[PDB]
């Protein structure tokens, strides 16, 4: 029984030990936020072969930002372009095996975090405790 | 059904809004977070015949920052200092009216929203959620 905390304070600890977990382990990539943003969307839909322009219209931003973050990221060697096995006039932007590694590498954080969580729960009280949160958070909004 | 969303994505949600409401409220009063721990302080225990040296032993402040403090606050007609009942050579720190209607104010902030979210849930369902959020905390430390 837990009775004596308000939620509000329960949901605060929870939510700043995640961050500072997940940041701690995000800082030792020299990788900015929204790079790790284009190389997870390249992740989960190179196969559509993919140009600057269907890259700048998923992540909602301009051709010049865009740009300048895959111009960041081909340095690194952490994308590359491709020519296309169906259309030889063409190039599609992709990972390379490294981009997809550190990809892996990021995502992995934010699963094990997850996983943790939901293991100290039986399935039922996962289901019930996620409907109950989007409840709340509905209720705040 | 809410099993899509992680529980970092759902905490941090209910976490920013729950902090950004409660601090949209907050910015309405001429008061630090400090002061309102101090007046909240004085609210919970006043009729012990606080002196300075109580108030800093509490709140883990030391005498100088209690001074400048108090000083604040009474300046601001909150609190006042009382000549004590049982012992007319000693003075007590207590809240003024002003002082106790601006502890009621604050304090229903935090109860209001805390009610809301109680409000979602049947008795069962808020002394699980709260068992269940305490369980997942720890393992986080």
């Amino acid at each position: 029984q837990s009775n004596e905390f308000t939620y509000s304070y329960l949901f605060r600890m929870i939510s700043h030990e995640m961050k500072q977990k997940a940041d701690q382990k995000l800082e030792q990539f020299d990788i900015t936020n929204e790079q790790r943003h284009t190389l997870g969307y390249l992740y989960a839909h190179q196969q559509d072969g993919l140009t600057q322009n269907d890259i700048a219209k998923a992540l909602q931003r301009t051709g010049p930002t865009v740009s300048n973050l895959l111009r960041n990221l081909e340095r690194k060697k952490l994308i590359y372009r491709y020519v296309d096995a169906q259309d030889t006039r063409r190039k599609n932007i992709g990972l390379t095996t490294s981009g997809i590694k550190l990809v892996e590498a990021f995502t992995s954080i934010f699963d094990e975090m997850e996983q943790t969580l939901v293991s100290q729960l039986s399935e039922e009280e996962n289901e019930q405790m996620k409907a109950n949160l989007t409840k709340m958070l509905s209720s705040l909004q």
